[PDB]
């Protein structure tokens, strides 16, 4: 029983660098947080920055979820993301992922009580 917060926390939060400041990056990153256990997960997001910032942002910016639900919000000012794509070249279990870098406005999903983030929407 892992929370989905706990989830959350280990499939986006890297709070430990302020920058995805390698290509390595995705590669070590989607391996690291089991993100390739059961199989390649095709694409994932990486948010540099604190956990009180990310979970603020439940208190944010209402806004509708991609799924229709309204219990969305969208950061305020721009955060530091990295997006992991996975290549064409990628074969399970040999996972291999183009690391990209920038700042954007993310939107998050979230639920409980606390209130809190527990699924990364979308990057604005
Ligand atoms: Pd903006």
């Amino acid at each position: 029983k892992e929370t989905a917060a706990a989830k959350f926390e280990r499939q986006h939060m890297d709070s430990s660098t302020s920058a995805a400041s390698s290509s390595n990056y995705c590669n070590q990153m989607m391996k690291s947080r089991n993100l390739t256990k059961d199989r390649c997960k095709p694409v994932n997001t990486f948010v540099h920055e604190s956990l009180a910032d990310v979970q603020a942002v439940c208190s944010q910016k209402n806004v509708a979820c991609k799924n229709g639900q309204t219990n969305c919000y969208q950061s305020y000012s721009t955060m530091s993301i990295t997006d992991c794509r996975e290549t064409g070249s990628s074969k399970y279990p040999n996972c291999a992922y183009k690391t990209t870098q920038a700042n954007k406005h993310i939107i998050v999903a979230c639920e409980g009580n606390p209130y809190v983030p527990v699924h990364f929407d979308a990057s604005v």
